[PDB]
């Protein structure tokens, strides 16, 4: 896996809390980063996962993390869904677009035969080393207290070295 | 470019009326096609140009040609959009989506930087040849007039073979 | 497509109103072109699509912007169809001869087992950026008109950076 | 990542209870498998994730789960830490020995300047189909508890789709 | 050079005497044959070197000798140039359109960085066997004399082995 | 095999009395050394041959002879070995983890199918060369006598230049 | 061909006139040089294009050209010929061996699979620039009065740029 | 090292006890080998090693071993040198001339500057399997008792599977 | 070199005895052969080397062995030299002509910056081995009765296998 | 053959009237050397080549000339030999070992699928370049009077440019 690698340089537009805005590496360097990969937007199932993390984003704007989910929609799409979705609706963190598929496969995070990306979570220091990696298949949700856990454990390490 | 070359072998998910329906070329095979790329759905601009092949629908149909948009969206944000505008909900024809690019690729048709398609459109005969091609650059608009005007020119000569307009 | 690409370097030559000159990319930089690429002259078709492109050209000179026809014929085949077909006459744009396919291959226009190019036309910019594309079969004409259209749209989306028509 | 794909054809052998056995693709076949990852044998930490996968065992022998843990270490050292540490003696799973590493390269999970494995847990269903994957960095550790929830959301989903 | 060896297979359309056909190698086999090839139609130059074998074809077809004359343009220009040049008028052999090249690089006599052929003639005995060769820069004009003259060499030798001519 | 060349450069950890430490080339440069490869740390053999070197190890060290044992298990390992097995205790000499294989593979010892190393001793002298080699198979025990006798007769001719035993 | 090529460099011994001597390109600069490439020396066939040509050499000499027979026997043979042969002995120009093949090559003159020249001519302006090129099979042979007729047209071309009637 | 591979197939001439015979792989399967390798016959080292494994070779054929002595020197030396010097005479084994370097390469024992083999012994079972391999630099002798001990071993271990010495 | 390899197959013309032959392999088997290679006819130096073969072919006849010259002229040359040179008018083996150069580079023979073949002589026997081989620089004569003296041994050696004193 | 060609550099030990010595091409710099190949030593038969070439080695030198006796067997057993033979112990010259093989290979001498160098003798002169070879199978002695007649033949061409002898 790309545990222990260091992130790889990316341009791309995002939806935050009504407005667009560029996200690149660069937004990253010094603070912690949780890249949250989803399949598409607009599906039927209600995002429970999208909006779990929504409900932790004030304690996550904290301890220093920044938050950008991420699918190969556009962020035009990710736009709609935020005015269509009660759920989404939650959203206060940045909504990365990636249609030509580089952010995901940077994350080496793509389903070739779907042009969607693979739901998987990852949690990057202000180094940018991936320090925690969580994917799952269709219908095992991710839960965002454990997300939490994971990083305070990360944060510790990473003051209170062995 | 692509004329009179035949289209490639494609399945794609589409949006249709409501349903959610599959598309390969063996549902273009003995019809008339019409494949119209456009970049993204949900841009802020009035997709005028979708309306517009649909205000030409009911004739098309009844020429025996089908209408296939494209774009690399998925068909979930095609039903989405369809029920969110009142432009896109005049639409009866397939939407497409390619999310893998596949389709578009196999049109030559992807702008590589940006994972999204140019605004083409290409008119396939019975026999999957293309007959007729157009694309423009952002901004400037297709007019479906001429593209009905040219649909009808193909299947003239179709039929009157050496022969022409 | 070629949609959105630079203008490949080209040295060719033409007949253009009585005269024998050289074309070359660097004659296209600052200015509109349109390339209108067909098969070959002479053949018993009425060339209805040169004539009317012909019939527009004071009003294309008006927004600056230049004509070049091109077949693989020589420059010496359009100066005698000039003088021979009353259509052809009326032609006061370049009549580029490509002969080697040079030019027909830089646009990706030839169709390789007839050593002839393929009917299409293109719109490039001041800056060598293709902004129109308009390819058909034979027997489909091209719409003079509709070509004046987009050169306009093109000309607005230019000078209005950031809308679309 | 490998979500979704097919695990790999394979043979090592293993420390269970007091005797060596061998293990093969074959024997996951028609069960429920986690592939336990870990660097290596006998350092200090005292291993709280193989004991935490350990007090969750029985529970685990289950819901119809192996419990496969692996090291490149080699089947022989496993022997000996369950015989040292009171913590690995509570283990009554197959510990696996990968000194060629074949199995942890089958699961891309090798530090290859090290000649070690990375922390990473693997879920694999009947078919052989991997469903859930966690990777942490050292520091971060994996909660078992946690793992068993995510087992019971992807047996629930496999005999309910959708 | 191709002395002595074997022309190879072709497809060409050509104008002859009012009429448009197809040859192919299948048409020289059995036959003695003339490839006259030169650069262009409707240049500058009085065509005399075409009109000198016309004027010679009569007695070339006596002896049994076919003629095809050879450019890059193609048969719909031949056409074109022979109503427009009393001198190609007065040609009853067939005009063979080469547009792709694919018969002039066969023997080996394209100018590639013009896309037209060499001066060159050739001819082919009944077997498709090259047996004499002449090109000429332009201003050298090639003698139909001296033409049939090789000619008659060449068909005696073919009838009476061992014995120059 | 190996013989007179000189041992490539590597960086390993090891157990050496209580402590962990690091192993370079540099460590062997000016140095006699012996690396006595083994398979498995804690196999139910008693590691007889590994003893058996211990107890020659006063004597190595007085001739100026570094010891170095070697397999593919992790300096923890040899560690807890060490203090698991009478045997593996007596042990004053750096006990090397090579995990990766590198040490193992730079001397081409390595069991590709098992990765564990071969029974392999190399004796190497202060400029980095391979002056004495020897391999057995499982079962086949190393005398640490012989081993002692040839480095003798290598540090012999070593300060008797042409000269043998 | 080689039609409009320069020749290439090039060094052989030749007979002329009872003496051995160098030719090199560099004797040809400046001059109208012919290149006449035949078989074998002594062969039964009487000698007569060589003879044709010494016929006209006088006439030759007085237009400026110099004339280099060229076989791939050597200049030891050629004055052995000159010798035996009374239609050999008349030749007063330069006898050029070529054993090793190179000049017959840098002409692409060779028959391959029997090691001797093809029957082929060559017309080489003062700028070493191939103006005329003749290859016949044997039996058809090349008529001297026909080559001076050539060389008189390409001196007054070179010397009248189109200026053609 | 070779440690635990099967030895190739090899045909190489030898001397034996009077006799010129040839030797192949052939003759060592069924039973077990002891391919000793040294550098040359006749230099003024006294050959002890080889002297030192005659020796031994009554109680090595009591256990149905088969020894060779190998070196890039012909057979015909190697009878030379057992004729000239008193303990090469001592040899009732085959010494093996591998002049090629074929038997050598194998082994993978070869000095390639100087072409000569490396001081290598190697044991082979009746199954071709190498158990057993010792090298060393000049200057550092075998020990032939050594040798026996490891061969005895080796018997034992493949006598008794699972066991270690 | 080429010792003790077989002929390779070739087809040559030769002049023998006031006649033009065909000469292949197959007229050397179950013979004795002599190639005898010399750089080409009618220099000036007296052909002594050619002439003292000539000298002896009396007596190599009776030996039962033929003998072949070589040299990259044609037989047409050796006809002409044959009939000029008193020396070589007194041969009366076959004078072979290897214009392609492709017997001469069977024997690896040729000067490739001259097209000329080296002085040497190969002997062949009844089963086209090459068993004896003599090359010379120019000035360096061969000696006949020391061929005649080799081909006498290799005769007796054939006959007489390994009686050597 | 190696005809004409200049010797390639070479580094190899050698016997020399009871001392080992270093032989180099710079050591023929200025000399003329014989290279004298054989296959091995001690073989049965009597070694009358060398013998006989040692017979000669006093007016050998006399005239400067340098002999080296090669065969692939090391310099050790061409000492040995040497006190063997009575005929080797005629030589005072060097006796080159090429155990190997890379100054046989570079003479391309070498019988790879034996590793022994074939029976060929080279005469070079002062500037490195063989002017004489002579290659024969076993049992066609070299004569060393028509050697030392070869040398002398050179050497004087060698003081008398243009002249042969
Ligand atoms: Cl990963
Ligand atoms: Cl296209
Ligand atoms: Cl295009
Ligand atoms: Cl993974
Ligand atoms: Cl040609
Ligand atoms: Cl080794
Ligand atoms: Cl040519
Ligand atoms: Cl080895
Ligand atoms: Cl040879
Ligand atoms: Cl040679
Ligand atoms: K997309
Ligand atoms: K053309
Ligand atoms: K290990
Ligand atoms: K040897
Ligand atoms: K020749």
């Amino acid at each position: 896996s790309l545990i222990n690698t260091k992130i790889k340089p990316f341009k791309n537009q995002a939806f935050k809390n009504g407005e667009f805005i560029e996200v690149t590496e660069k937004d990253t360097e010094g603070r912690w980063s949780v890249f949250f990969f989803y399949p598409a937007d607009f599906v039927f199932v209600c995002p429970t996962e999208l909006g779990d993390v929504a409900d932790h984003y004030e304690e996550l704007q904290k301890l220093g993390v920044d938050v950008y989910s991420v699918s190969t929609d556009t962020h035009f799409t990710h736009k709609a869904w935020h005015s269509s979705s009660e759920t989404i609706a939650k959203i206060k963190y940045a909504m990365i677009g990636d249609p030509t598929g580089a952010l995901t496969r940077n994350f080496d995070n793509m389903r070739e035969d779907e042009g969607l990306a693979d739901r998987a979570t990852f949690v990057v220091d202000p180094q940018g080393i991936i320090q925690a990696i969580e994917v799952t298949a269709e219908g095992i949700g991710r839960d965002a207290s454990d997300l939490l856990r994971k990083i305070k454990a990360a944060q510790y390490v990473a003051a209170h070295p062995g």
